[PDB]
């Protein structure tokens, strides 16, 4: 039997205020997937991983039990490749293209809101192990 779980994926961002002096790092933030329901996936995903840009020392960070979330600091924007494995090698590993979102938009900056959330969706389907 094929079922579907709906995720959310994306990350979180804070602002330091000012920039860190070693390493003029701004931002602190947090790239994940999650269940959108309260859920533990860890029954059908094997692992997630994410792939950092290059600056990032092991940039192929792996995540085998949840919650499924990397937090680092930084100061640039960047393309994240998200790949979740399934804990049958039958499924095809789900593959998600996410860009690092650190500066707040001025619409989301005016309304006051304190941190920059960049959230997407999406609908895993796989066979029951």
């Amino acid at each position: 039997v094929t079922i579907v779980k709906p995720i959310v994926y994306g990350n979180v961002a804070r602002y330091f205020g000012k920039k860190r002096e070693e390493d003029g790092h701004t931002h602190q933030w947090t790239v994940y997937v999650k269940p959108y329901r309260n859920e533990d996936m860890s029954a059908y995903v094997k692992k997630i991983q994410f792939k950092l840009h290059e600056s990032y020392g092991n940039p192929l960070r792996v995540v085998t039990k949840p919650p499924y979330e990397i937090t680092e600091t930084g100061w640039g924007e960047f393309e994240i490749i998200i790949k979740i494995f399934f804990i049958d090698p039958n499924e095809r590993p789900v593959t998600l293209y996410h860009l690092l979102k650190l500066f707040q938009s001025d619409t989301n900056a005016m309304l006051g809101k304190k941190t920059v959330v960049s959230e997407f969706y999406d609908e895993m389907i796989f066979q029951d192990p």
